[PDB]
């Protein structure tokens, strides 16, 4: 069986374990800031930033057919301080292709160069999308599970605990397909659940990189915090 | 789109809405008592409960061949007092056949008579067993779906954290056919999650009854607490 496993109770700058891309940022204190805050405290907008496991993970394979089954876990904050215009852009966990370099960002998050279906984007993602562009349904934030596509092929729209700390599990059976994702505000008690099919055997490619991405708004002000307090991920490839 | 629809902050003896069976019983400080508590506030063993909606609801419809697509959320807490023996058995949330009384205690939750699968127990259930019988796993606690049989089809190791109140949420999607629960514990922050695919309309009947089930064990102190403090449930019937 071919495993890989990494958690981060905690980061710390410079551990070699973690590639950052763009204004991905990981402050004294030990939290991750995917997107740039100004020196005064409050959120910059027309950012983007990345973070990956500096290993790729062997999510299938084809001599042997068998796919692998994985588990991530994060916990993260989101503050919306400007009263207007309207905040934005999200955040997204993403299995893609290998060496992947930050794409498009506002409304496509970092992971996406436009609003197509194309599979040869090889991407999956998870995304807390904060702004409702043309292609999201009108409810925002909502949890959206991405397949090719920043138009998910599932939505659930969630309630934003302004500042507070939200956990997340996000987990893959390879046995029955199911991708099931879950977001808990323990500050309020709230339970946001959400689950679709996703053949990942049709989808990556046999090896990926693994990583978060946050963007801020396209005009002024229309920005908000993407931190990350902590990360692990786990997979098994059967053999 | 016929939908059915009740929530329970807290119990209310005396309430007609809710059926009691077996050793059930609502206190006046408004918590349910799935199983027997002695004066001393010691659980019994050899104690079966369990709580329907006095209500049956419309899962799917043969004319139209349409099925409905639910959520339930409640709360609960088990508190294993002894050392030894080991605690049991656990509590189930239950659909099945309507008019029906509590069937075997012990491992069989008051849901089955016995461990056999067999279809015509039209019986599905998310149960939270505390006990390993032959057919369990060797963990415990764990969380199961039951579809037609004790022998559950997909299990999950969770931690109990001893007296203290969990949060559930189990939703089902016609959609996709999945069934996925979740558990939280507000006090660890731990949280765990499970799915599985459910075809409901090859599995219940056309209408059913909703409850919750508890049992404790078949011999002295193999006892624990079922106690229940809020129960929601939600279910859409398109057309
Ligand atoms: O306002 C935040 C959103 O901006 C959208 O882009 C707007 C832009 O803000 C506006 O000035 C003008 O250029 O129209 C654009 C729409 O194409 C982003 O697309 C959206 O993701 C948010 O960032
Ligand atoms: O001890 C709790 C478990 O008891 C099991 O039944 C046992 C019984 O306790 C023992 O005295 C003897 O009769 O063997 C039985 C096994 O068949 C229950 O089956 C189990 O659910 C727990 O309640
Ligand atoms: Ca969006
Ligand atoms: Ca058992
Ligand atoms: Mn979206
Ligand atoms: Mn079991």
């Amino acid at each position: 069986v071919e495993t890989i496993s990494f958690s981060f109770s905690e980061f710390e700058p410079g551990n070699d374990n973690l590639t950052l891309q763009g204004a991905a940022l990981i402050t004294q204190s030990g939290v991750l800031q995917l997107t740039k805050i100004n020196q005064n405290g409050m959120p910059a907008w027309d950012s983007t930033g990345r973070t990956l496991y500096a290993k790729p993970v062997h999510i299938w394979d084809m001599t042997t057919g068998t796919v692998a089954s994985f588990e991530t876990r994060f916990s993260f904050s989101i503050e919306q301080p400007y009263t207007r215009p309207l905040p934005a852009d999200g955040l997204v966990f993403f299995m893609g292709p290998t060496k992947s370099k930050p794409a498009q960002g506002y409304g496509y998050l970092g992971i996406f160069n436009n609003s197509k279906q194309d599979n040869s984007y090889q991407t999956l993602g998870v995304e807390f999308d904060t702004f409702s562009n043309p292609w999201d349904p009108p409810q925002v934030p909502h949890i959206g599970i991405d397949v090719n596509s920043i138009r998910s092929i599932k939505t659930q729209p969630f309630q934003l605990d302004n500042g507070q700390v939200a956990n997340v599990v996000i987990k893959y059976d390879a046995s029955s397909k199911i991708l099931h994702a879950v977001l808990v505000y323990p500050s309020s008690g709230a339970i946001y659940t959400i689950a679709e099919i996703v053949d990942v055997k049709q989808v990556l490619p046999e090896w990926v990189d693994v990583g978060l991405s946050g963007a801020t708004g396209a005009q002024r002000d229309a920005a908000e915090t993407h931190d990350v307090y902590s990360w692990s991920f786990q997979a098994s490839l059967p053999e």
